[PDB]
């Protein structure tokens, strides 16, 4: 299975950056080896929702309107990490946030689906 860690997440303040990291290991179970890798976050009395998505190859993203201009999602060179640059926090993206590896490849990455595997959670609160 693939192991997911992030960290990076914490204390800011309303146009600061921060940034987050999504570390991967471990074979998959479906596929033929490869994985997108996408990030949520979950906010006190709202659903949990999908804010960017990068394809495993990197030749297409997704991110949710409220986010685009201010958040980019990329993998380094030898992969297994993913990050999301937070620029220009807002104060509404305080929440905790996941990252999360799927296995099979779907026609539309902007859907929620395909995700079996999620990483543990970082808590960003963005103070004024
Ligand atoms: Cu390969
Ligand atoms: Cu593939």
């Amino acid at each position: 299975q693939v192991q997911l860690q992030e960290s990076g997440g914490g204390l800011v303040q309303a146009g600061g950056s921060l940034r987050l990291s999504c570390a991967a290991s471990g074979r998959a179970a479906s596929g033929h080896g490869h994985y997108g890798m996408g990030w949520f976050r979950q906010v006190p009395g709202k659903e949990r929702e999908f804010v960017a998505a990068i394809r495993w190859s990197g030749k297409e993203t997704w991110y949710k309107d409220s986010v685009k201009g201010r958040f980019t999602i990329s993998r380094d060179n030898a992969k297994t990490t993913v990050y999301l640059q937070m620029n220009s926090l807002k104060g509404e993206d305080t929440a905790v946030y996941y990252c999360a590896a799927r296995p099979v490849r779907v026609a539309d990455i902007s859907l929620p689906v395909g995700f079996d595997y999620w990483g543990q959670g970082t808590q960003v609160t963005v103070s004024s």
